[PDB]
């Protein structure tokens, strides 16, 4: 009886559920299907976390309210326990004897308790479809959309029982309402303050940039975390508590060695370690001193919180008995004194509160949000701000000239996290054209050092592998019911893993026009569905393609080429396929130019420095004149091939006879090598 | 039922958000269907499902599910 | 709520680690507040998976130590 017996009722009436806000017409449906005689048993169909269980719960809250008609009047409400009826089915039969019990108080209990069920898939059945069909019993279904599909849809039994309830995703500010009534309930057990744009932000960003799940709960796990972190930061120990803690146990390890004596005269000279210890002692315990009044603060508000809901379950119970001493007591009483001893502790809490904070805001939902994807909002000012301003001196770095290219993507990057962006489009997408000699995915690579610190995480992919209709089916996945389906294509696989990421994409000519134009269902909208069935988010994610079609020809067509033109024989090969709607939804169209010869020096000194590297993996160093290091100068240079002769001109002329005096035994290490010139050619001399 | 032919920059995606948004009040409730995916044969297999006996068969593709 | 986390990456990256020297920090006594003197336990399958060769046996188990 009582191992199955599980009421709700009696949940919402101790006050163990929570509120429910705004939701009437799929309850009035569902009265409307609980007043029906056959096929009286409702289903509801929702996605995760929609709040279905909670519609039932707050259901029985109306009931408890006895806002209900008259027909549900005294009415109860049963959920089943699944797990106590597979609990002791020894052998054939027990567990239908309990179900055929069930079935019994149902009888007996004569449409008084209407059923929930929740799981639906897991419920037998054999014994219900003909209780079903006449409608003896009243049940209410709860179940999933594919459990819909894979499950009911099998047997005609049940589908002519059952009624959909189509619990849709609810709106954006009808969530803030929501979360309007929910905020007392974290408040207290989370102890702290709630803002609302704190709830305003939580709702934009969340349904912004969070794509995987969906309202309310998204919003809410948020505040959970939010409100949970700050009370970490509350009863953690502060931070001039802790350095401070370090700094004096550091002077107590200190002072365990220093009062420890082998000369007492020499080593009990430390007076001045002792001064020092009672200096920070007094400015340990004085900060100290402050931390404890304040926790006892927030003790003092944390009792009138609790006292403030003690005279909420007061005043409920007391719309229950209609007790008019308890609820003129309540409504004149308690909480006039509560509300006045109340806001003088939070102008109290206002004078007091140095060291630690209460009040959840919008640069914690920032932090938070950045802990699933990675982007804040208010922090990146401070760290960030030194290599925002030095951004192309950090790409002057590693890459040298191309100055207008280094002023787009840095750009690009303060449109992003300056908040510029259209919601509805990817960070940024550039080609990369003229001529080559410059180290295009150098410049990739420059990024992929600069914001993700290493070259791994930038995600190359090239097109020549991609001229085939089969290309599709590797890069996105594959079609159903094929080899290679469950394992997907692994572009969306990578950002749908991490989101918001740098795609490189290279030599574009050699693709397949539907790559491009999957690839424009990339740069429209910032979305690609799958093969297997998703969508994937590209809207903060830059792409970057490194394409041939300048230097296809410019480095033939080195006089009279200029960027219109070469938009024009650019758009040959690009017009047909790439329109204005690609061309146009492309950002910016670099051209680039050949090369300086200084900077040819630049980099000739730039790959000095891992050879050097590779000497202090060695114990040794080049010197070099200014003149073997001009003939180098004077041997890489090429026009037409730009600086690129330089690494092999050098490690071909120089490396050659520096391996074999090395792999002679002829050069011995903790010594310099000097680059001299015994003649033209340049020799390494110890 | 609808062709529209037309030159760039016109606002066809627009007019399409334009009325979702008039009736259905977002331009999230809207399905978007690429066709230039879909060049090659197994295309009909992903809008619409696999034949029986594989795994899409048991999910089934975009258009049935939705509509 | 939301009370249980996910660890995900690759495998040797430290994540049943990461478990290892969470709890040592624990015994250390260097958690945060509350979590001073709770437990943590690790449970296996195989234990569980013992001889239920009849319906409701396995489920009982895991009844049993859910209360
Ligand atoms: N309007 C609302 N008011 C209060 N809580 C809500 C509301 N909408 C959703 N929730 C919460 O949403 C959570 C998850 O939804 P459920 O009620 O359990 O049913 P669900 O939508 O199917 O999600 P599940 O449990 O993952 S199947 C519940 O724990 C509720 O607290
Ligand atoms: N101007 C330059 N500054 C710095 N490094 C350069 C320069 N030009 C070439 N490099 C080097 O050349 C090598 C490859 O450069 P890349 O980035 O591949 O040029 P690229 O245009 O991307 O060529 P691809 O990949 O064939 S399109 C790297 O070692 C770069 O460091
Ligand atoms: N009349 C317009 N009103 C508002 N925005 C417009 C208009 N015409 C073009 N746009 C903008 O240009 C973009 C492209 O327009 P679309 O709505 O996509 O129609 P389109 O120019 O034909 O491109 P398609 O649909 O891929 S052929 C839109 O997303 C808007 O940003
Ligand atoms: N940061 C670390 N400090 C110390 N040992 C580590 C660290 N990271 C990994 N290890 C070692 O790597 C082993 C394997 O990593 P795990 O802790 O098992 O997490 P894992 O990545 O899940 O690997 P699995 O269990 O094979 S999936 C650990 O048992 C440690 O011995």
């Amino acid at each position: 009886l009582k191992k199955y017996t599980i009421d709700l009722t009696e949940r919402a009436e101790q006050g163990k559920l929570d509120p429910v806000i705004g939701r009437d017409e799929e309850i009035r449906r569902t009265i409307q299907v609980l007043q029906r005689r056959t096929k009286n048993n409702p289903v509801l169909i929702g996605e995760p976390g929609v709040g279905k269980t909670a519609i039932v719960e707050g259901l029985a809250q109306r009931i408890i309210n006895g806002e209900v008609p008259e027909g549900l009047k005294g009415r109860r409400v049963l959920a089943l326990d699944m797990g106590a009826l597979v609990a002791g089915a020894k052998y054939r039969g027990e567990f239908e004897e309990r179900l055929k019990g069930v079935l019994n108080d149902l009888a007996k209990q004569e449409g008084n308790v209407i059923l929930f069920i929740d799981a639906l898939h897991t419920m037998a059945g054999n014994m219900l479809k003909p209780a079903l069909a006449r409608g003896e019993l009243h049940c209410v279904g709860a179940t999933t959309l594919d459990e819909y599909r894979q499950y009911i849809e099998k047997d005609a039994a049940l589908e002519r029982r059952f009624q959909k309830v189509f619990v849709a995703e609810p709106s954006v500010e009808d969530t803030i309402a929501i979360l309007r009534g929910l905020k007392e309930r974290y408040e207290l057990h989370h102890h702290v303050q709630i803002t609302d744009p704190a709830i305003v932000a939580a709702a934009t960003l969340s349904h912004r940039y969070i794509a995987d799940r969906q309202l309310p709960d998204k919003a809410i796990d948020l505040i959970d975390e939010a409100a949970s972190s700050i009370r970490m930061q509350i009863d953690s120990k502060p931070e001039e508590l802790d350095r401070l803690d370090r700094r004096i146990i550091q002077l107590k390890l200190e002072q365990q060695a220093l009062m420890k004596e082998s000369d007492e005269a020499s080593k009990k000279r430390l007076d001045m370690l002792n001064e020092e210890l009672s200096d920070k002692e007094r400015q340990y315990s004085e900060l100290e001193e402050e931390w404890k009044a304040e926790k006892a603060s927030l003790s003092g508000t944390q009792t009138i919180k609790a006292e403030l809901e003690q005279a909420k379950i007061a005043i409920e119970q007391a719309r229950r008995v209609g007790d008019l001493a308890r609820m003129s007591e309540l409504q004149y009483g308690k909480i006039p004194e509560l509300e006045k001893q109340l806001e003088a502790a939070t102008q109290l809490e206002g004078k007091t509160m140095r060291l630690l904070r209460n009040k959840v805001t919008d640069a914690e939902i920032a932090e938070v949000l950045a802990r699933w994807t990675g982007i804040p909002v208010s922090r990146m000012m401070e760290s960030e701000r030194e290599k925002l301003l030095r951004m192309e001196q950090e790409l002057h770095h590693r890459v040298i000239g191309q100055n207008e290219a280094v002023d787009a993507v840095s750009n690009a990057i303060r449109r992003s996290r300056a908040g510029l962006a259209d919601p509805n489009r990817p960070i940024g997408s550039f080609l990369f054209l003229g001529p080559t000699g410059v180290g295009k995915t150098e410049l990739c690579k420059a990024l992929a050092n600069f914001m993700f610190d290493s070259d791994e995480a930038m995600v190359r992919i090239d097109m020549s592998e991609f001229m085939e209709k089969h290309s599709v089916s590797r890069l996105v996945g594959a079609p159903p019911g094929y080899v290679g389906y469950e394992e997907g294509g692994y572009l969306t696989e990578a950002v749908r893993r991490r989101p918001y990421s740098v795609i490189l994409l290279d030599a574009v000519e050699k693709a397949h026009p539907d790559v491009f134009n999957i690839l424009l269902q990339v740069l429209d909208d910032g979305r690609l569905t799958d093969g297997q069935g998703r969508t994937v988010d590209f809207r903060n994610t830059v792409v970057i393609m490194t394409s041939n079609l300048g230097v296809r020809e410019t480095e033939r067509k080195s006089i009279g080429l200029i960027h219109q033109d070469n938009s024009t024989d650019a758009m040959e090969e690009i017009k047909k396929i790439f329109r204005p709607e690609f061309i146009n939804r492309i950002d910016e169209v670099v051209v680039f130019h050949p090369l300086g010869e200084q900077h040819i020096a630049s980099i000739a000194q730039i790959q000095l420095k891992r050879l050097y590297k590779r000497l202090e993996e060695r114990g040794y160093e080049i010197h070099i004149s200014d003149e073997a290091l001009k003939l180098l100068s004077e041997n890489g240079y090429d026009p037409v091939y730009g600086a690129r002769p330089l690494k092999r001109a050098i490690q071909q002329q120089i490396e050659n006879p520096l391996a074999q005096q090395i792999l002679s035994g002829e050069l011995v290490p903790g010594k310099v090598i000097r680059l001299e010139v015994n003649e033209d050619r340049i020799v390494a001399v110890q």
